[PDB]
């Protein structure tokens, strides 16, 4: 008797969601949905599964995990496929989750389903604790900083600009900011001085390297508010060390107490694999909207609605013994 | 709004007493004291003797318990459970199973909700234990306390022959952070995580200070842990140390399929424990305050609810601020 789930979108998400499945023995993996004709890409992969025949599996599947890859999918379907199982999505668009969570509220609603919005680490986890911060310490300051990590807009800025060949770039917090937050000294944080940008630039021959340096740090939009640092390199170089599948970031929330004693809590992740992380927590959070539909709760929840304990296979009981 | 009412007046009450003052929508009904009526009338206050708790019936949604003493709890918590919602800190981890239980029994009774172990540890550190685990199901979790005095440790040596007063101190070692935060995996013994240092005020004859090491040697409390000891005159432990801060590390350092290193980690760094755990306390019994219109009744802990109810904001509020 385990959980059946469903993976929609094979890419880096999905693949990593295939692999946190082997991680829990309580869940079976039942298929992979994708758009790529199915024929082609192998066949020994016998879970794949061509997307046209997602409704067949409608009595099949506990919960589906949207990884939808960047298209329509990876923004909207989720409600096409709402309206046929439990899912669970890590929609990114912070602006627009409003909108998302009425939408999919609809849908999972009358469909006497149950969907979950917006998990993964930013959002899901950072969610979270920028939450729980401010229950605890309600007179404070919630500083939230991105981890080095790659910015694929970014990126492509920089490949717009003439001489460069190739190039990646990364958002990285800076030290002194975190340092200063991590001391109880509540403050406000300039752009500039929250984080830096680093780039990695592999130039054409003869390109004039003082002028792309330039061309990228006065950037409008993507560089010219923060300290950014160009640093020319090789292809050999860019491929080897520049995979740009890292990523990480801190919540902080530095507050004082009634008498003005100084309290602070701080959450942090360090991502060697981004994908295979967010695939992980939302493979945790599968477990928690499959007991919430046995329950028969309905409609769209968030991270922001479910007990930590639903996360876990065990009971109740060995949590508090073991745990608490 | 919230009707909060507070059982003892220690450093957490204290502290209690402040945190409300944080949130609009709560309000303090009174402080009740084991002191006896032979005070000063009240000294103003919201100070009110404990015998007229059961007055407050109807008028008290939550009553913080702000005891001090897992043993004493033991008893006075059912007590009050059977006549008001509460939340305590239990921190007897060993025990919290049975505290549940009896817990458990009595609010069900009475039909009302009880809260037990929520704090900084118990509470927020379960809460990141578990956490950890559920999305890192292949690693290893390591839980470390910050710096301060470890008040169990404070009283067993207050339990040793020539020693009249005294304290210790609780240091996590840099060496064994940076390799739990190296996402290196491994087991670590208790020495090679924490040191112990203690500050003890003797003579009760003068007495034997060697034999004082006979402290060191106390099982479940130091001797596994590299234990330095040293000896003051409780004027040098009164203006020196006021062990009020202390803080602490949950990490959580594991491998996702493929050998990814991933490690998520949660501290606290606290200049006043008490103000901090009681801030907890109250935002918990926002929380429990809601369980409780919703009808919920019996014991849960920390690990039983969302982090919605801690906040006096709106789920859309919420969503579009912080989600
Ligand atoms: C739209 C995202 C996939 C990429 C964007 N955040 C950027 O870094 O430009």
């Amino acid at each position: 008797s385990k959980i059946r789930i469903g993976i929609v979108g094979y890419g880096n998400i999905g693949k990593g969601v295939e692999k946190a499945i082997k991680q829990n023995d309580d869940m079976e993996l039942e298929a992979i949905f994708t758009r790529r004709d199915i024929n082609k890409v192998d066949s020994n992969n016998s879970k794949l599964v061509h997307i046209s025949r997602l409704e067949l599996y409608k009595d099949t599947v506990d919960v589906m995990i949207l990884c939808g890859g960047s298209a329509t999918d990876l923004v909207e379907q989720g409600p096409m496929i709402a309206s046929q199982f439990n899912t669970v999505d890590s929609f990114d668009n912070h602006g627009r989750i409003p909108q998302h969570f009425e939408r999919m509220d609809e849908i999972s609603k009358k469909a006497g389903n149950i969907s979950l919005i917006s998990t993964g680490w930013d959002p899901g986890l950072f969610s979270l604790n920028r939450l729980l911060g401010e229950s605890i310490l309600p007179k404070g300051k919630t500083h939230t900083f991105w981890g080095k990590g790659v910015s694929l807009g970014h990126s492509d800025a920089i490949r717009r600009v003439q001489g460069v060949k190739n190039g990646i770039q990364y958002i990285i917090p800076i030290k002194g900011a975190l340092d200063k937050a991590r001391s109880g000294e509540q403050c406000d944080f300039t752009t500039r001085e929250k984080h830096e940008m680093v780039c990695y630039v592999v130039p054409e021959e003869n390109a004039d390297l003082k002028k792309i340096e330039q061309d990228i740090k006065t950037m409008p939009d993507y560089f010219a508010d923060y300290n950014t640092t160009v640093h020319f390199i090789t292809e050999e170089e860019l491929k080897l060390n520049h995979a740009g599948l890292s990523n990480g970031g801190f919540v902080i929330r530095s507050g004082n107490t009634q008498g003005g004693a100084k309290q602070v809590m701080e959450f942090n992740l360090n991502l060697e694999s981004s994908a295979e992380f967010t695939s992980s927590v939302l493979v945790a959070y599968s477990r928690a909207i499959y007991k919430l539909s046995k329950e028969g709760k309905k409609g769209a929840v968030t991270v922001l609605d479910i007990p930590f304990s639903y996360l876990s296979p065990k009971t109740p009981e060995e949590l508090r013994k073991e745990l608490l």
